[PDB]
């Protein structure tokens, strides 16, 4: 007589979020880069901030279909978003270095992987480093890509207003979801002792990616409060994180979230 509201088939067949996280991660994206120009500061980071442009695009795709996600307050989805774009970039560019090159180079895009030469050329070389020694840790560990794509989640959870977001219980609870989700996702078949061990590598990475993206950030609103006399060019993407993130990380109201 009446119409069951609930699908057993529908339950059944609706993938695990760590399996959505694989089907909405982004495609990769190519920078741009023109050889035929000089390797001049001015020039490798402009190309650099065209290709977190196009990447943030993406990332903000990718954000929308995130699991849990739609549950925050928009204004907290924004507010999240804008304050860990560096940490998803960086970790990001971490990844393709270690798949693409195993770590040997930083992989920003198909068409601009840098060498050391690069790397001092872009006058950011200690930056770099900082972002290769992250790329040297996934080899160490063995980084999995279920355990990236939860991680990555993680980071775009792992910065907050001082003041606080419009909804601190729906944040904790989708941050808590995604810890569960990289607790389990460590758990070998069965040994707690390695279990805890390797959990306790991931999250001293992910916190280690604080003080690597307050380092990412100084230069970079640096170079953008100078950027006519350095001539770094910045895309309309950029500019608009940029000016809201600035004047907010150098107040003093970001506040970094750590699990040590
Ligand atoms: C121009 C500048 O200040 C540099 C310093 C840190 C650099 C960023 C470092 C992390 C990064 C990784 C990428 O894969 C895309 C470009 C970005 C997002 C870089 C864009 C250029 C930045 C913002």
């Amino acid at each position: 007589a009446l119409v069951p509201q609930l699908s057993t088939i529908s339950r059944a067949l609706t993938p695990s979020p760590v399996m959505v996280l694989e089907n909405i991660e982004p495609e990769i994206v190519y920078a741009g880069y023109d050889s035929s120009k000089p390797d001049t500061a001015e020039n490798l980071l402009s190309t650099l901030n065209r290709l977190a442009g196009k990447q943030m695009i993406q990332v903000v795709k990718w954000a929308k279909v995130l699991p849990g996600f739609k549950n925050l307050p928009l204004e907290d989805q924004i507010t999240l978003i804008q304050y860990s774009w560096m940490s998803l970039l960086s970790f990001a560019l971490s990844w393709r270095s270690y798949k693409h090159t195993n770590s040997q180079f930083l992989y920003f895009a198909p068409d601009l992987v840098f060498n050391e030469e690069k790397m001092h050329q872009s006058a950011m070389y200690e930056l770099c480093q900082g972002m290769h020694q992250i790329s040297l840790q996934f080899v160490r560990l063995q980084l999995t890509f279920e355990e990236y794509t939860i991680m990555k989640v993680l980071l775009l959870l792992s910065t907050i207003p001082k003041d606080g977001l419009k909804s601190q219980a729906a944040f904790e609870e989708m941050r808590t979801n995604y810890i569960k989700e990289l607790r389990k996702m460590v758990t070998k078949c069965n040994n707690s002792g390695q279990s805890w061990q390797r959990f306790y590598q991931l999250t001293k990475l992910l916190d280690s990616m604080h003080d690597l993206v307050s380092d990412l950030l100084e230069f970079c609103f640096y170079t953008f409060r100078e950027s006519h006399a350095l001539k770094v060019e910045f895309p309309a993407m950029l500019v608009e994180i940029i000016s809201d993130q600035l004047p907010k990380v150098e107040s003093g109201n970001a506040k970094p979230l750590y699990f040590h």
